[PDB]
């Protein structure tokens, strides 16, 4: 079938691949513009294979929707839009005008986890179980009715990076190739989401993923590992923003060691340099370690390598 791919990231650029790949008419790719001369992977294989690219700064001006960038997109004639991780506001005059609408993949259960940054609350929350869904766009955010769904579990240590690495991104490819599979031959259903279990959090930004120092050991462990690698959850230490990546729970056999303390202003005590990584604690005399920080504009270096 005809179809307009509306997104972006490797994860975009994977799914145009596959769609293609299984003999699908990719009409029009509508992605990002440039930022510091980069081209967006969808770009890119687009533009390689000779489909149409579109990078539209905005389709909306001042509560309405751009006719020039709106005319643009109905003039490819689109039977389906797929929106892998669409960054931007799409008016509902362009999801709707596909015969079959619009399919959006989202790397959480829903109806839990809406919103942007699903993985990372997937996460920060400490949930056992994750995945992802394929939808049905409608109005309002990540609400529409769903095609199918996918679980995995969440391992302890997971980060943003193994979870995405592991499943939601493999997996993800195969289920969206799989919805349209199920749209074209006809028979994909539009299962309402149910309103037990409904949740939406906010998108994750640096400003917003600061760590809040008076929780249990297990909550920052969480909040950390919920923002590895990105945005990176951080703390300032000595005046300047310190981030911290790769967190593990410590309960025991300690304390050998013999740590060297390190002062970070709002902690619950003050932490330890040791040769495993940087102990920090939380407000419940437990623990936690990580491995790896970095400074402002930084390289990764070990938590054990802090004061050299």
């Amino acid at each position: 079938m005809k179809i307009a791919v509306i997104g972006q990231s490797l994860f975009g650029q994977e799914v145009y691949k596959e769609l293609k790949n299984e003999g699908h008419m990719i009409v029009g790719v509508f992605t990002i513009p440039d930022k510091d001369g980069k081209v967006d992977p969808l770009a890119i294989e687009a533009e390689k294979d000779g489909v149409p690219v579109f990078k539209f700064p905005r389709w909306r001006l001042k509560g309405k929707a751009i006719t020039e960038v709106v005319d643009q997109y109905k003039a490819v004639g689109a039977e389906l839009n797929v929106l892998p991780f669409c960054s931007q506001f799409i008016p509902m005059e362009v999801i709707d005008h596909p015969k079959h609408g619009s399919i959006i993949y989202h790397p959480s259960l829903l109806p839990r986890h809406r919103g942007a940054s699903a993985i990372n609350w997937t996460l920060i929350h400490g949930d056992k179980k994750g995945g992802f869904t394929v939808f049905w766009a409608d109005d309002g955010l990540d609400t529409g009715p769903i095609l199918l769904q996918r679980e995995c579990d969440v391992e302890p240590n997971d980060n943003v990076n193994s979870i995405y690495k592991r499943f939601l991104f493999p997996e993800g490819v195969k289920g969206m190739v799989e919805a349209v599979r199920l749209i074209a031959t006809g028979k994909a259903p539009r299962i309402k989401q149910p309103e037990e279990g409904a949740t939406a959090e906010c998108i994750q930004k640096k400003e917003n993923s600061k760590i809040d120092w008076n929780q249990p050991a297990e909550a920052i462990h969480n909040w950390i590992r919920g923002n590895d690698r990105v945005p990176g959850a951080w703390a300032e230490i000595d005046g300047k923003s310190v981030s911290f990546y790769g967190s593990t729970l410590l309960e025991n056999d300690h304390f050998s060691s013999n740590g060297q303390p390190l002062e970070i202003p709002g902690a619950s005590r003050a932490a330890l340099v040791t040769k495993n990584g940087l102990v920090l604690f939380g407000n419940d005399g437990k623990m936690l370690l990580v491995k790896n920080l970095q400074f402002e504009d930084g390289k990764m270096i070990p938590g054990s390598q802090y004061f050299k």
